């Protein structure tokens, strides 16, 4: 089944790390942005997604605080970790059994898998995560409702389980602090 | 597969007599990033038959139909003519129209899966490598030109029609108002 080779692939390795490239395209097919940065991703649930370009600034998952920095504007927002997928769609990333895909119907071309919501009141959009045979992710795309995608390609992967204490962390000197755990 | 990787690259190839495809491009640095995004579309018919339609980053016009390599650019309203015959001086598209293994006589070629790395032989060439992608069924999913120093232009297919596009469409005509560059010899 695609749910089950999707899920059987991403298990192959607790973690990897790598770079990314991102380019984002509108409705039209018309790049709006381009970017690139770094991620960290061990299973279950903990990922450091570190945005480079346009936008410097840091996700980061520990599976109980999701923490934003942004260091342009000396703010951390504190997050439930519980909550991330409403924040960002990168924790899907870090999931390896079928049972995490229920809220999905998955389709399988190739190494490209397709995740579309179940129900169709759905504002949320639709997944695409490319992940090799051998386990190695290659890509992960983000499909608005309107055509709109973001798209995500890997390279320079490290497949590893990333320490535990890349995803602890501490709040930095000279930042504000924005609870929004409530 | 991977022990006769022009036979098996000729054969695939050869599995649709052509196709027609949105593209989209990427040029990485060196150091990975990408400095440059680009579109089009493109017919192809093999063999030699083809018409690259670049929207962005130039709005330009490539397109042979076997005789004559036809470059048109809007901008400055001219077209340039070449013979077909020399298209790769031009382009390295025309690769993407073979179907047999002698088209690859200037290339070492490795294959990894579905993905082919030609490889002048010799490393006097202009040209660095290229990279086809292309599925066991036939079905093209990117190619790549790749320079010594590491930087690569990356295309990606998308709404493949895997069918042979009509002979017609690769008969242009010059429009009016253009100025003709004629390169023909
Ligand atoms: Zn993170
Ligand atoms: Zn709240
Ligand atoms: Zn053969
Ligand atoms: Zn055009
Ligand atoms: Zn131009
Ligand atoms: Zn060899
Ligand atoms: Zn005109």
């Amino acid at each position: 089944a695609p749910k089950d080779t999707l899920s059987e692939r991403l298990a192959m390795s607790e973690g990897f790390s790598a770079t990314f490239n991102q380019q984002v395209l509108s409705p039209e097919g018309k790049v709006i942005l381009t970017g690139n940065g770094k991620v960290d991703i061990a299973r279950p649930s903990l990922f450091r997604w570190e945005t480079e370009t346009p936008d410097e600034n840091l996700l980061v998952s520990d599976g109980t605080t999701l923490w934003h920095f942004d260091p342009f504007v000396e703010q951390v927002t504190l997050y439930r970790a519980e909550e991330a997928l409403e924040q960002t769609p990168f924790v899907l990333l870090t999931r390896n059994k079928a049972s995490d895909w229920d809220a999905y119907h998955v389709e399988e071309k190739g190494d490209v898998f397709t995740l579309t919501p179940t129900a169709l009141d759905s504002n949320q959009g639709r997944f695409q995560i490319t992940i090799s045979e051998k386990g190695v992710v290659q890509g992960f795309k983000v499909i608005e409702q309107d055509g709109q995608q973001s798209e995500f390609t890997f390279s320079k992967v490290k497949q590893q389980k990333p320490n535990a204490s890349v995803f602890n962390y501490k709040v930095p000197k000279g930042v504000e602090v924005d609870d929004q755990r409530n």
